[PDB]
C-alpha cells in the first residue's frame, strides 16, 4: 500500500520510508520484495526494503527501473552500531556523485564492475541513536546500473582491509534516496 513514513515489515521483508515533510514523494510497498518510489520537486527522503538486522555475508538481489531527474541514489544502504556507521553500496545515482570531494580510500571489484571506496564524516548529525558524530563508508560503482546482485562480503571486506571496520549490523535495505529531485523508480528486493 502507499504509506506515510514508518518502519515495519511487509511480505516478510523489512521496510523503511522517510521523509522531511516538503513533500513531493509518494511510496509504496507492492507484493514480495517490490516498492515503488514516485516522486516530483521533493524535498529529501529515503525508501526501500530489505532486511533487520542485515548480515555481513548478505548476497542481495534486485531488478526494476529507476528514472532520476535531478540528485538522487540507488544503494544498498545501512548501518552499524558500536561503532555507529552509515553506508552505501551505491548502484546508480543522478545529477550528483555522491563521493564529491570525499577521501578515496580504494576500490574493489565485484559483481561485474570496480567500485571506488570513500569515506566522510558526519558532525551531529541524526542517526539511528540521535544526533551523533559518525563516519559513511561508499562503495560507488563505476559501470551504472538497475539490475543485479551485490555481494555484500566483498565490499565489507575490502573495507575492512583498509580499515574501515563495522560494528554490529542494524538494517539493510535496497534504498532509493533523493534530494530536492524527480523520478520513479520501481524495485524488486530478494
Amino acid at each position: 500500500q502507499t504509506i506515510q513514513p514508518g518502519t515495519g515489515y511487509n511480505n516478510g521483508y523489512f521496510y523503511s520510508y522517510w521523509n522531511d515533510g516538503h513533500g513531493g514523494v509518494t511510496y509504496t510497498n507492492g507484493p514480495g520484495g517490490q516498492f515503488s518510489v514516485n516522486w516530483s520537486n521533493s524535498g529529501n527522503f529515503v525508501g526501500g526494503k530489505g532486511w533487520q538486522p542485515g548480515t555481513k555475508n548478505k548476497v542481495i538481489n534486485f531488478s526494476g527501473s529507476y528514472n532520476p531527474n535531478g540528485n538522487s541514489y540507488l544503494s544498498v544502504y545501512g548501518w552499524s552500531r558500536n561503532p555507529l556507521i552509515e553506508y552505501y553500496i551505491v548502484e546508480n545515482f543522478g545529477t550528483y556523485n555522491p563521493s564529491t570531494g570525499a577521501t578515496k580510500l580504494g576500490e574493489v571489484t565485484s559483481d561485474g564492475s570496480v567500485y571506488d571506496i570513500y569515506r566522510t564524516q558526519r558532525v551531529n548529525q541524526p542517526s539511528i541513536i540521535g544526533t551523533a558524530t559518525f563516519y559513511q563508508y561508499w562503495s560507488v560503482r563505476r559501470n551504472h546500473r538497475s539490475s543485479g546482485s551485490v555481494n555484500t562480503a566483498n565490499h565489507f571486506n575490502a573495507w575492512a582491509q583498509q580499515g574501515l571496520t563495522l560494528g554490529t549490523m542494524d538494517y539493510q535495505i535496497v534504498a532509493v534516496e533523493g534530494y530536492f529531485s524527480s523520478g520513479s523508480a520501481s524495485i524488486t528486493v530478494s
